[PDB]
């Protein structure tokens, strides 16, 4: 479709000038930053942005690429530059350690330096490093991890977590040698290490004993604690803080969020990863937005300010899995993510990064024309006179041969929830890619995300216009 | 390999340190431009870039992803959506039309607002839209475009050409219908709708009458002038101008450059494009830095100020072929024209924009190992028992089927230049992609380039800078 407002020059001609209107009138702060907030798109290279715009477009009444997202409208735009020590195509554990540690590390390990090796318990201790939550906490901040993943996953524990793998979310995953070597499990360092005011999101098998009924899933076994060691480490992080409540269910945590007097919270609302947005069940569970909203509820109680961390988590996921539609719609509700918690914060004393930790082979192709549907069918045949889709994948799970011959494929098929899209090589998984993301950032410093960067530079940016962590004597002026 | 530097956390905290100080440092101009250069980069999106970043450093003594290009060094960049306004994966004709005129157009249509319709003669006329160039030249600025396509094609095409059909190279291509409308070939179009002081790149064979022996090639009749209108226009175009000259080899064009009282320089070098730089004759063709180097000799003699645009055209051709090889080479031949010129010109000056008109299909996966190449294999066998290459691609002429199973490739195999990386769909050529791409800027108003942008805003932001197209009155001191 070609829209009639579009085909006079005056109509691009106006829009640009008011974009060049918009440009000059921003103007760098000199006061710090009270709040910083880290939105983490888990595999949201440029492409999934690009092809979220355009589904969000036209989910509400539009056309698609035209339409901004809420992440579109930040002022500051950088590179980051994502490879890992030791590969070119990173992992979310090392990528994590960049991001929220300042530090380079080791593909699969997590809060340490690439002095360490992976799965190599005896090269951790004088490899820690520590995080700009870590260190917002220090500075008497409160800090929150919320995200679709298990909240033992790779990126949220970035924030509080050092281990040369992981894997290891129980103790169930950690060989006995390590276990004698005195390396803890992801669970247990997410009570013990630091202390964390807000924690949603996925995972609760992995705090309770080997046995333990599963509370939404009392009937399926495998749903249930992990823990060898006899443990019930919510019972352990609630008795060690007052006004610690726990949650598992949407309506307990909106509850708590409410309730002053709460000051510590843990909402832990599947045994494992949370639900697709598409699956969720709404009496149930809470939407990403709905978590960075109650975060932001207890947060901002505290007049020293606040840390967060709101991850995207499942975006890769779908990604993994060859099937966009799930890759974007969760792309989607993060984008809401970020849109709400605008809302609830100021952009005068709140930092806020969007970011991805790594992108996908992904892409969108074809010469579809203005309007048409991101999951349909790309105009005209392939050379092997079949169908062939918009969106496809380098590598992963979509690959098929049907009697030796690529698979035609329909409109109704390509726009199904399931479908997953061709790629040139079969996997299991599709594969992360190595080029560099988008790094996007309003308020406080933000003028500093700039051109073209190392991943580190995001932790680093955060602490210094907080004026933590190696930049006490910040030359800022109060927030 | 684990480079034994940066496994300590001071060498990342150092760096970040370095990158917290020079993003301090910058500060806006409040001087006009007066010299604009625009380097566009063809097909050169986000993996494009980092892929080329990898080879190039891997191509001096380093393992790769921490050597930056020229165009990293750049301290502002945003993203740009291509988007035409028919078609959400763009042609380089109707980008052009947004990134050197200001103003989106319907694909395969060049310097025409969406008013007009492809192939149509008869919506040419009141629908023309003029070339910040144009407006440069208007202004008493020298104007120069440096390509290794064809001056003809769709990119060049953009600064000075209005047309339906980027297609209509010489007479020859035009239907006779539309030569009695009056829609003038691309190659009319160079020498007559402007006066353009430098004009270097191929496209010989449109210039001249059908009959005509190329000089490179008098022997091979196809490589002849194409004309039906029995005129030279190299001649036509040299009558026009006191001290005029045509060069069709290096030797004469270096020669040319460094003459004052050349003052017009039109260097056409092939028949058609260019050579791939790993197939160039080094006695008998300029690379694109030494074109670019002889058009600043020429433009840079004018008070007033030059504009300037080069394009790094071949890198969009390597990708369509699938031989990331051709690609990748084009894309750091260009990216080493984008450091000589950064040598030539001064940023207190110059405003100099790098981009893309659109990305490609091409990604860049599995995990590799740091230090290794780009043309290797990924680690690991797929799912078919087969080796895979850590480049891909969604669509293109790779796509192979072997006694009807997916080729298994080698190290020497994947290496070659004549490599086409495998696809999920074969197509005689691979694809564009519709994502968001880089803009790198640099010099007096570069601070402008910012966030994320229609792709419209490069053409904006140039004439705003040069106080030039409607932003006479702009509110800037003088360069
Ligand atoms: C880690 O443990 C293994 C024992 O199997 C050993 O080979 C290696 O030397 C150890 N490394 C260190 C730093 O102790
Ligand atoms: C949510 O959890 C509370 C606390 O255990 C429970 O009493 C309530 O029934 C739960 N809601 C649902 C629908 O299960
Ligand atoms: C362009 O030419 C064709 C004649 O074949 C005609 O159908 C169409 O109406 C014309 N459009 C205009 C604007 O004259
Ligand atoms: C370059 O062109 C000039 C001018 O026609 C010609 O005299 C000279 O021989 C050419 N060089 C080569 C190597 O053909
Ligand atoms: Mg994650
Ligand atoms: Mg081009
Ligand atoms: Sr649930
Ligand atoms: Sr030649
Ligand atoms: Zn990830
Ligand atoms: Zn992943
Ligand atoms: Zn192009
Ligand atoms: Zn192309």
């Amino acid at each position: 479709i070609i829209p009639v407002e579009e085909e006079n020059p005056d109509f691009w001609n106006r829009e640009a000038a008011e974009a060049l209107g918009a440009a000059k009138k921003l103007q760098p702060a000199q006061t710090a930053a009270k709040n910083l907030i880290i939105f983490l798109g888990d595999g949201m290279g440029v492409s999934t942005v690009t092809a979220a715009r355009i589904l969000k477009g036209q989910k509400k009444d539009k056309l698609g690429p035209e339409i901004p997202l809420a992440m579109d409208r930040f002022p500051y735009v950088a590179l980051s530059k994502t490879y890992n020590v030791d590969k070119h195509v990173p992992d979310s554990g090392a990528t994590a350690t960049a991001y929220l540690c300042g530090v380079k590390g080791n593909f699969q390990t997590i809060g340490l330096s690439a002095a360490a090796r992976f799965n190599q318990c005896n090269t951790t201790r004088g490899n820690e490093v520590i995080s700009v939550m870590n260190r917002a906490k220090k500075a008497g901040k409160s800090v929150g991890v919320v995200t679709t993943t298990r909240v033992q996953h790779a990126s949220p524990a970035g924030t509080y977590a050092h281990t040369v793998n992981r894997n290891w979310y129980s103790d169930a995953d950690v060989p006995a040698s390590a276990r004698q070597e005195g390396c803890q499990d992801i669970a247990t360092q997410l009570i013990s290490n630091m202390d964390i005011d807000v924690i949603l999101g996925g995972g609760r098998k992995y705090m309770f004993r080997m046995g333990t009924p599963d509370p939404e899933y009392p009937d399926d076994y495998s749903q249930g604690g992990t823990r060898l060691d006899g443990k019930n480490l919510v019972q352990e992080w609630l008795a060690k803080r007052q006004g610690a409540r726990y949650v598992w269910n949407r309506t307990e945590l909106m509850q708590a969020s409410l309730d002053p007097s709460v000051t510590h919270l843990m909402g832990l609302f599947e045994p494992g990863d949370m639900k697709y947005e598409i699956h969720r069940d709404s009496t149930l569970d809470p939407s990403l937005m709905e978590m960075t909203e109650a975060a932001l509820r207890l947060l901002s109680r505290n007049p020293r300010g606040f840390f967060l961390f709101v991850e995207g988590g499942r975006i890769d996921h779908g990604h993994h899995e060859s099937r966009a539609y799930r890759a974007l719609t969760e792309t989607i509700m993060f984008d809401d993510a970020i849109e709400r918690a605008g809302q609830l914060t100021s952009e005068e004393d709140t930092l806020s990064l969007v970011t991805a930790d790594h992108s996908h082979v992904f892409s969108f192709g074809g010469y579809p024309l203005r309007g048409s549907s991101i999951f349909g069918l790309a105009p005209g045949k392939a050379r092997d006179r079949k169908a062939y889709t918009v969106l496809l994948y380098g590598n992963g799970p979509g690959y098929v041969l049907k009697d030796g011959a690529r698979p035609d494929v329909t409109e109704s098929e390509s726009g199904s929830p399931e479908y997953r899209q061709q790629s040139a090589v079969p996997l299991d998984e599709e594969t992360h890619a190595g080029e560099d993301v988008a790094v996007f950032a309003r308020g406080p410093q933000a003028h500093l995300v700039h051109g073209v960067q190392e991943q580190t530079f995001i932790a680093h940016v955060m602490a210094f216009a907080a004026c933590l962590e190696p930049y006490t004597a910040c030359d800022l002026a109060p927030p």
